[PDB]
């Protein structure tokens, strides 16, 4: 593979669409590799993780428990539940919605967690609390702002959840936990990694070709680096945009030393 900066480049070659990337040391936020680091992308569902931030900021101070159980109907699903709707009868807990939505992508386990931080501007507001003024949440075509963060901010939004002391001890290490557990891509990833690499991450898909991920990778098995990817405005298929994503994954991994 070629140098990160150069595979990059040759990604939006190929998909004609827009790539924006950084790579951070998550320890200390040293930025490594920055590419279109200040322009906007649609979060698409990677805005799961801060979502379930917010919700572990509820828990630490102590207007909310992960034990606390929701019960809700089925009029209340919206598209793509395939955990939420098998609980119909029993209900879910709040770290249990929060599995769901991070894990599995579930939408009306997101739509219910997202009510409890109160909505889109609640969230928003969480935001602007840890000093991001970029990231929006207002819930896809080019000069919608809505739903929408860059590399840069999103990189450094999830190292202050992660690492800041915005989150209790146990919080931080549950919201790295969830991120772990990844199901839409977590195992596809670790069965083309070499061995001793890490992975936790959340992805994203979206219209008009966006497609992304918020990643935690290292050798030695070890969360080293945020690595966060986001695709916009290109007409290829899902699979070609997913081969992109991994060819600049595999361009960081045999250079990885920078
Ligand atoms: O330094 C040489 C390394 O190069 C290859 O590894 C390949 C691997 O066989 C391939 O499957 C992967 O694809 C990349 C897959 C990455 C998956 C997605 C990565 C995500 C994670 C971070 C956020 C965005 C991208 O590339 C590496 C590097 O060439 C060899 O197989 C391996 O033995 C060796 O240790
Ligand atoms: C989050 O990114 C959601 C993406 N797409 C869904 C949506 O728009 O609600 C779909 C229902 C597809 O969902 C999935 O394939 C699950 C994995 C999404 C992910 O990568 O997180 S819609 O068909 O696009």
């Amino acid at each position: 593979s070629p140098q990160p900066l150069e595979q990059i480049k040759l990604s939006e070659s190929q998909l004609s669409g827009r790539v924006g990337m950084i790579e951070m040391d998550l320890a200390s936020g040293r930025t490594l590799t920055a590419w279109r680091a200040d322009e906007r992308f649609p979060m698409m569902s990677t805005f799961k993780v801060v979502l379930c931030g917010a919700v572990l900021a509820r828990v630490d101070a102590g207007d909310e428990q992960l034990e606390r159980k929701i019960h809700y109907r089925q009029q209340d699903l919206v598209d793509y539940s395939p955990v939420s709707e098998k609980h119909l009868a029993d209900g879910m807990t709040v770290g249990e919605l929060c599995a769901a939505a991070i894990t599995m992508s579930d939408n009306s386990a997101a739509n219910l967690l997202l009510a409890t931080v109160g909505g889109p501007a609640g969230l928003t507001a969480f935001l602007r609390q840890i000093g991001d003024n970029v990231t929006r949440l207002d819930h896809a075509l080019p000069g919608d702002a809505r739903d929408t963060t860059t590399p840069a901010s999103m990189a450094a939004t999830l190292r202050k959840l992660l690492t800041s002391q915005r989150l209790s001890a146990r919080s931080q290490r549950q919201l790295l936990q969830w991120m772990v557990d990844d199901r839409v891509a977590g195992p596809l990833i670790r069965s083309v990694l070499p061995a001793g690499w890490f992975i936790a991450d959340k992805t994203g898909a979206g219209e008009r070709g966006a497609r992304g991920i918020v990643a935690l990778l290292g050798p030695n098995n070890k969360a080293e680096r945020i690595v966060v990817i986001y695709l916009r405005d290109t007409p290829a298929s899902m699979a070609e945009r997913n081969q992109q994503i991994a060819g600049i994954g595999a361009a960081l991994i045999e250079h990885w030393q920078r």
